């Protein structure tokens, strides 16, 4: 301990059954299954939403998206002016509903707790410009994707950096110089030779070469793999997929999209998975390179279930898979995610742990193993009427030991598929237009079995966890069941 370091690997539509250690068929991930088997696999673990925004907002806020800031995707770039990068026309301000100001997120708190603070890949916490850009809030080393809709491009005009070490006043654009001599979408856009997946982990990578010993470090490595578009470099990692399959499918392109038309795309997102194992593989050697591996905890998990976009084909995929629903659902799809914990010598290793969880716990989480005690008292606002603060540690469970607590719910909700979600142990209740769906994950885990009807007093309970846990929210809207 000592203040251990702590890195948060936390990738971009990923499904649970997209691992192998998860029982995935078609996909080579040996760092990720080796991590597994020196740590901690959570066959229950939560998203803090069905999709990318507020899933991380949850897990930077402590809150569920009852309460959150954030409870949806919500464009800022729409109207803005055009800036021109070569003959590539581009939005001169971009990204995504900013972070409440006046709520603290993690950062911030491992700030207040001597940690020096990186942030490599996609931030979708606030618009070039807010109140809430890394800059702001509590992120020493940035650089990635400020905007979740320039992340499309895997080949972009611009990416953005906040460098402390390089004296940065605030969020800049670093441009992609090759990648602007060409076109963002068509034929030529394959002549863009700037990875931004390769420059992000890169970027990491130096990062974490320059820590030391001395002064713990906190890094969230927000990887956009495997969200879409389907391109990567056309490499040994590709080769081998698309040897593989055949005969494989295509993608005609969305312009609008940003997402760019390629052929082979079940060898596309197999070696997306394949190029973010090796990049987690990196990770975990240059900890040990650097003696770093017995005081660090690494935690890889994903902000949400499985895609379908840009060519992604999650029927393929999930031949083997358990769970319904993909990305926006709040079927156990959507919303149970990939973790794997690992920290030699004080999570046990080769485990398995059923703890009901969600990424609002990992605040609290995070505050046990610093050693920051009573973080609600410490961070909550007293200028607010209410502070909510929503997670329970897995601290105890994640070491192995006693007094872990449950949570009596877990709670999502979100606006687009216009569903709410509740678990209660065995029980899990989807929403869907104000009109309940009730499963019990123990004999039906593919929810396929409607039983609100059999279970009046279950249904009543876990609606009383809505009518609780639901505030108003101006931007993000959901009906409520009728009460
Ligand atoms: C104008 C517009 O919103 N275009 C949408 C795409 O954004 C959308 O993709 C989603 O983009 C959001 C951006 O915050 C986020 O990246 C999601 O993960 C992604 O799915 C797409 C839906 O497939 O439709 C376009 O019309
Ligand atoms: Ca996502």
């Amino acid at each position: 301990n000592t203040k251990p370091n702590i890195l948060f690997i936390l990738c971009d539509d990923m499904g649970y059954g997209d691992l192998g250690c998860y029982g995935q068929p078609f996909i080579r991930t040996p760092h990720l299954d080796a991590m597994a088997s020196e740590g901690m696999r959570f066959t229950q673990a939560y998203a803090g939403s069905p999709v990318s925004a507020p899933s991380r907002a949850s897990f930077m806020t402590g809150q569920h998206t009852g309460h959150c800031e954030v409870r949806g995707n919500k464009e800022y770039w729409t109207n803005a002016p055009t800036v021109m990068y070569g003959n590539n026309k581009e939005y001169a301000v971009v990204g995504q509903h900013p972070y409440d100001p006046d709520h603290v997120i993690l950062p911030e708190i491992m700030k207040e707790n001597g940690y020096t603070t990186g942030m490599f890949g996609k931030w979708a916490g606030g618009y070039e410009g807010s109140c809430s850009t890394p800059d702001k809030r509590g992120i020493d080393e940035y650089f990635g994707y400020i905007c979740q809709f320039q992340a499309h491009l895997y080949y972009p005009n611009f990416l953005n950096r906040y460098s402390k070490a390089l004296g940065d006043t605030g969020v800049v654009r670093v441009i992609m110089d090759e990648n602007i001599k060409y076109p963002m979408y068509g034929a030529d856009y394959q002549k863009r030779p700037q990875y931004s997946a390769d420059m992000i982990h890169q970027k990491a990578m130096e990062w974490l070469d320059e820590q030391d010993g001395k002064q713990p470090f906190f890094g969230v490595l927000t990887y956009t793999l495997p969200h879409a578009e389907l391109v990567q470099p056309e490499d040994s990692i590709l080769n081998e997929y698309k040897e593989k399959f055949n005969p494989d499918k295509s993608y005609k392109g969305s312009e609008g999209s940003r997402y760019n038309a390629i052929t082979h795309v079940h060898a596309q997102f197999a070696g997306m998975i394949t190029r973010l194992d090796y990049y987690v593989g990196e990770v975990l050697k240059k900890l040990k390179e650097k003696g770093l591996d017995e005081n660090t905890l690494v935690i890889f998990s994903s902000d949400n279930g499985p895609h379908e976009e840009g060519g992604a084909d999650p029927t393929f995929f999930g031949r083997d898979g358990k769970l319904r629903g993909l990305k926006r659902q709040c079927y156990e799809g959507g919303i149970r995610i990939p973790f794997i914990a690992r920290w030699p010598g004080r999570v046990p290793a080769g485990t398995v742990n059923d703890h009901i969880c969600a990424f609002y716990d990992l605040m609290p989480t995070f505050c046990e193993i610093i050693g920051e005690k009573n973080y609600v008292k410490k961070y909550a606002n007293k200028d607010k009427e209410v502070d909510y603060f929503d997670g329970i540690s897995f601290a105890p469970t994640l070491l192995g030991k006693k007094k872990q607590k449950e949570h009596d719910f877990l709670y999502w909700e979100f606006n687009e598929t216009n569903q709410i979600g509740v678990r209660m142990g065995d029980w899990k209740m989807v929403v869907k237009k104000g009109i309940p769906f009730l499963y019990n994950l123990a004999t039906d885990i593919h929810e396929d079995n409607n039983v609100a009807d059999q279970h009046p007093e279950i249904v009543e309970k876990m609606k009383a966890v809505i009518f609780a846990q639901h505030t108003p929210n101006p931007h993000f809207s959901v009906t409520l069941p009728e009460k």
